[PDB]
């Protein structure tokens, strides 16, 4: 229904920029945001193998692996019209755990860049909360979104973008259970609206 | 010397598969000249780290890897005398661009009069392990070794309270014969 499971739950996610003036009138920009009862959408999983790392810590192996409900996709419409880039991102959970959190950016289904953090928890009002905020976007990524800003086209971004993913894998870092794992594709969206996206769970 | 400071000391490090094999093994010096590997790392490169200081932290060792053989773990484990809080950093990097950075903390642990920090069976990273799997179907040693001349290795241990760095080795990559075991080579990074 939102994504996550019982063991642990996506607060927030966003990836920004704020302009280098921003210490006199800050502002933030926000390339994608989730901020969080209908159930979700299905999407089969098999059909986007091809878009993700396949021999280890690819897409099949992982499902493989499972939990099986622990897997959503989530399609991103970009707002490329905007400094110090960023991500953020914040769970939550009833248990205390040590989380390890892999961020796989692959270009045509090859795994181009991976980041690996760990998180520890921190308590809260009736919750766990585990804070990574701030994560500097390494220039893998700021390049690849300011050439990608500079095409004359939406429909050449997009093609560009057909071939651009990333996958997220959370994971108990004692144990290795895994505990979400997200898939995200990407499409720019038109000057006027914002960020915007669309949850759907992985089923198989 | 050995790998540290007087600050820090490598104790033990260990790249590993069980089915236990080791592919290289530290347990527990001629100086390099870093601008020599400045090419091999990005430019979160060496020469940033380098000028950042101090450069008696910094480290070169040469693995000579055994390759002849799952769970594929690194361990580290370092020790002090002070008790700190270290943030351990690897970046795999491959034909200079960085394609893995991974970013674990180990909290000083009291031990026999000493502070040990344990960071043992991190999962090693998928890019390494895909990487091994190619790399160990390869034919001739000589071409296994052609691949690892554009793979290196970053690690950059800080006290996490203060952002001091303690420790900084680049690790560079060969394939040992069949019989020859592995076998390694620290050097003092200098400049
Ligand atoms: O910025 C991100 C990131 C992570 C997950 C995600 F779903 C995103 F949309 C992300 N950013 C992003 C990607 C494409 C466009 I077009 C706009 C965006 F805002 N990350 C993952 C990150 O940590 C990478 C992982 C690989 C090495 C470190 N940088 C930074
Ligand atoms: C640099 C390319 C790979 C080198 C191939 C040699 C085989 C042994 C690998 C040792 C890696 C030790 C540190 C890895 C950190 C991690 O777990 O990501």
């Amino acid at each position: 229904r939102g994504l996550g499971t019982a063991r642990l739950q996506l607060v927030e996610f966003s990836a920004f920029v704020e302009p280098p003036d921003a210490v006199d009138s800050y502002q933030r920009h926000l390339f994608v945001h989730i901020s969080q009862a209908p159930p979700l959408e299905s999407v089969d999983v098999r059909q986007i193998y091809d878009k993700f790392p396949e021999k280890k810590g690819g897409l099949r192996e992982l499902y493989d692996r499972g939990p099986p409900h622990a897997f959503f996709l989530v399609k991103f419409w970009a707002d490329l019209n905007w400094g110090f880039y960023g991500v953020s991102s914040q769970y939550e959970s009833l248990e205390h755990m040590t989380l390890t959190c892999s961020s796989k950016v692959c270009s045509f289904g090859k795994q181009v860049v991976e980041k690996v953090e760990t998180e520890r928890a921190q308590l809260e009002d009736g919750r766990f909360v585990y804070r990574l905020l701030r994560s500097p976007m390494c220039e893998y990524l700021v390049n690849f979104l300011h050439k990608l800003r500079q095409l004359p086209e939406r429909y050449m971004m997009n093609s560009v973008l057909e071939n651009f993913t990333i996958l997220q894998v959370v994971t108990n870092r004692d144990t290795q259970e895994l505990l979400l794992c997200t898939a995200y594709v990407f499409e720019v969206s038109t000057s006027e609206r914002g960020a915007q996206h669309h949850i759907y769970r992985l089923v198989r």
